[PDB]
């Protein structure tokens, strides 16, 4: 479980995530090695809950957990993960044309791997393309456990005190600052939304819910953005996005947090609207 800093050099990073830098690792105790991701501290609480939740956390559609290096440089552990050269969806997709049917598939597998992190009883607080990673053209990984929380209760008291990532978040998330089961289903229509956009940029919740709002008064920004979403608007429908997958969209982006889906019955929906347009 514990990897030693003697046989880890680092090759360069991969990105930020909530606390600190996900760094590319070559372990080589041979001196001739397994290749790791290792997310370390630069906050000192929330950096020991991302640990202790994936730590708890193994399934197929969740990045591996590997150990913790014992990090003399921050007086801390740093987290080491499974390394997926394929990196977020929001890497790849706006480089590779990648088909409809495939996209669902990534759909399909994000909910399996969500409905087992409700079933474990967290909620995810963060789920973006830029947080799904690609081990493979048909597989992707769930990533940044950063803002993740134990659910005591339905539903966690978040803070304003945080990097809020206001353009994945329901109006209760935005309003009452309270953090549902459900208000990561809406994440999750927002991410279905990027899926089927290939993450282009100009399409982007913030680019598209900014172009809705404008920039003129930015101490605001929520407020408009909650009182949009209220009066029920909605990002638009991504060009050739079917109209049975708007409309899954738009469910799980209900005003409403006990009309939306759970993750559980989204699975076979999207199961069987894969097995279509395949
Ligand atoms: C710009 C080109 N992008 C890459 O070349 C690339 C490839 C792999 C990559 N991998 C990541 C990326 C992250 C990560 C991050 F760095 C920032 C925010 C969110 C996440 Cl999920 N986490 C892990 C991994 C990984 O392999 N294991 C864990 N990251 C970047």
């Amino acid at each position: 479980t514990v990897f030693h800093k003697r046989y880890l050099k680092k090759i360069r990073d991969l990105g930020e995530g909530h606390f600190g830098k996900v760094s590319l690792y070559c372990y080589d105790p041979t001196n001739d090695g397994e290749m790791v991701a290792v997310k370390a501290l630069k906050h000192r609480s929330g950096w020991k809950q991302e640990i202790d939740i994936l730590r708890t956390l193994y399934h197929e559609h969740i990045i591996k957990y590997k150990g913790c290096c014992e990090d003399q440089g921050e007086k801390s552990l740093q987290l080491v993960m499974e390394y997926v050269p394929l990196g977020s969806l929001r890497d790849y997709l706006p480089r590779h044309s990648i088909g409809l049917a495939q996209l669902l598939l990534f759909a399909q597998q994000i909910c399996e791997g969500m409905a087992y992190l409700h079933a474990q009883h967290y909620i995810h607080r963060d789920l973006a393309a830029r947080n799904v990673l690609l081990d493979n053209d048909r597989l992707v990984k769930i990533g940044d456990f950063g803002l993740a929380k134990a659910v005591p209760h339905e539903y966690y008291r978040v803070r304003e005190d945080g990097d809020s990532p206001v353009f994945w978040y329901a109006p209760e998330c935005l309003k009452e600052y309270k953090f549902y089961y459900a208000s990561d289903v809406w994440s999750f229509g927002v991410t279905l939304y990027e899926l089927l956009t290939h993450c282009d940029s100009s399409q982007s919740p913030p680019t598209k819910f900014l172009e809705l709002i404008g920039i003129a008064q930015g101490q605001m920004t929520v407020l408009r953005l909650t009182e949009l979403l209220e009066r029920g608007e909605r990002l638009p429908r991504p060009d050739k996005c079917p109209c049975e997958v708007y409309h899954l969209m738009k469910n799980c982006w209900e005003t409403e947090a006990s009309f939306r889906p759970t993750f559980e019955n989204l699975i076979p929906i999207l199961k069987t609207v894969h097995e279509k347009y395949q």
